């Protein structure tokens, strides 16, 4: 069974001074108050016994967001593209924007695709400035990426913000019908509001969901799984957003999830498969 | 079972000029999202058929709602009064209002209640100039059902405006609290925020749900059962939306529905002969 | 097994006084709706008769939330004192605030601390000027409770204001956010927005959630049964909304919930002990 996990983060080079890495304290709280515990690879920083757990897992590739915040938190997208050229099998690099002025985000974004990168990330919630996913500023970014095929992943789910209102359903919403042909996904599933995000991504044919971590024994995750057995089928991610979750223990519970065998196999990997063919362009 | 479906378009004069039944590619593909077969007498425009089918389900009685939409399509409350007079029977009209001020709202109530009509459906978030209900110029309409004893239908779940704020259960709740003794119904129950719309309904008496096609399998199908099996039982009214949902399969599939049957009754058409009773005056 | 009863308003006093005593009509109502019969001892507003009820049903003692109100009526914060030393072994006393000024408030908080009470209870959304919990206004309280240590308690959930944005997770969530280390108790649990408040506590560790009356039958249910079980267990509270709902049938159904006994323990008693330590100092 070929899996792609669409939010894992490798204990390897730039990615060794994110907050996940350099803040295992507060990492570990997460994991732990999710049921879980933390994964050897990401308590001993090991990016070889990463690899042995993936493949214990069954996971084939994984998708590799950053941070390009500039600061200390941050990774940077020549940093991502080291990583993804260093094990190209096995990571896909995605660009992130953030951005005080037009201009910047335009520089950031030439040079995402000089870097052969092909998916960008906005977490404008957590940016020095934060401002919420359909705010005006964002709208050339959007336009651009419509009209160029590129998908976008933007964080609206989990903490995407200092507060609940970063991750209010009628942010992302706003945004797809107003680029209603552009790919997007929501990372962390745009958790806590699933009542509400099943709605809009009926309604909004271009909405992938990607529930990661908070699919796991919390609110929503029954509407999650009824989805992906109807018309979310080909619109769900995978992920675990390691080192969030131990990549084994969450990977073989996914796998017992009620989920009608050619579901699963588009969640696995054939939903993956289809973004990253769209971004290669 | 006596049965009366509290949301039905049926094939006949102007409800043939809305996109429900001029654009059938669109609707069929929400009937096939949502997990049902187009009927065949929508797909035929076929009025013998659909009295067929409606006998088949074992539906008596059908409340014909009125829609005038700018973009959606409009069919004249003539209309809506003229099919409901040739089947008197079968069918209870309801007139509908596209206003963008409190006088032509009060001009289009007023030729409503002179056909004879004594039910008013609004879908403000759908009109030319898209509003909430709780829009500062719909309050004199409100204000006048109130004091008339006017039952009133709004359209505030599903896709009931551009976007998810339309249905925002902030908007519908403001209406109640303002309007304390106007008998309302939320066509489309306001989904997706069904946690919410079940607290609305507990503080708001006079509030009716009719989830009709958002009930099947979709997020809030549990809540809706279980607030049927209890305070609400008084409150809920069975609606198809056709043609959105085929007459025989739903009702057959909402026949089978754990809820306990003294709520079924009233459910079926106890609530609907109640409200059809204060219409009457 | 001992049970602390969080929100018991006994028939004494200045309780007499409250909008839940003086209208019983309006009481019923919630609790038929919720599916129980009135308490003969709020029907009759007896307090030995209460007194009885509370040991027939197991409850040790009760969190006496007084309320000022001008919409919700009276019983000052003296009468809380005099009721919870009468019955020292019963009752313990929260202060309630009700203030236009920041030096009114501060005037109030200073006879709540001199009358030897140590919890302080906020409903603004109930104040003859209703303002949301997050209110610029408030923050100077918010302040001193932190710096000193006291825990607050909220009405966040339930007829919280005017209309449901009141209950808006928004609110709580940044008043937590904004005094990190302050503990506070939302009353009602923030019912309706229990996907959302499930959220909140799990990412404000100071949040302490009791759903009381609203845990039953209701939506929202299984998301808390759910989080008492796991990474909530220290976090939850006991408590019936007496008079809104009877001592024995509310706690005889809370008795059998599916939650495992040393989480069981926590929210019936172990919780609340620690908070009054807290306030103790």
């Amino acid at each position: 069974l070929k899996i792609i996990d669409f939010r894992l983060r490798p204990p390897a080079m730039g990615f060794l001074n994110a907050r996940i890495y350099t803040r295992p304290d507060i990492r570990n709280r997460f994991t732990r108050q999710l049921g879980f515990e933390p994964a050897p690879s990401a308590e001993e920083k090991s990016l070889e016994l990463m690899f042995e757990e993936m493949a214990a897992a069954g996971i084939e590739q994984g998708v590799c967001v950053g941070r390009n915040s500039s600061v200390l938190g941050s990774v940077s997208n020549a940093d991502v593209a080291a990583v993804a050229k260093a094990y190209p099998d096995k990571f896909h690099p995605v660009g992130s924007i953030e951005a005080a002025t037009r201009k910047e985000a335009m520089a950031q974004m030439q040079e995402i695709l000089d870097l052969g990168i092909r998916i960008v990330n906005l977490e404008p919630g957590v940016w020095a400035t934060p401002m919420h996913v359909d705010d005006r500023r964002l709208y050339p970014l959007y336009a651009f990426c419509e009209d160029n095929g590129i998908p976008v992943i933007m964080m609206t789910g989990g903490n995407a913000g200092p507060d609940i209102t970063y991750t209010n359903p009628e942010h992302i919403d706003r945004v797809l019908g107003d680029f209603p042909d552009l790919t997007v996904v929501s990372s962390h599933g745009n958790w806590p509001w699933v009542q509400e995000i099943i709605h809009v991504a009926f309604r909004r044919p271009n909405l992938y969901l990607s529930p990661d971590m908070y699919l796991y024994n919390l609110p929503g995750h029954a509407d999650f799984i009824q989805a992906a057995n109807s018309f979310l089928a080909d619109r769900m991610l995978f992920g675990t957003a390691y080192p969030m979750c131990p990549l084994k223990e969450y990977t073989e519970w996914f796998l017992t999830l009620p989920i009608k065998p050619d579901a699963m196999e588009k969640i696995l990997h054939g939903n993956a498969e289809r973004l990253l063919a769209q971004a290669g362009r």
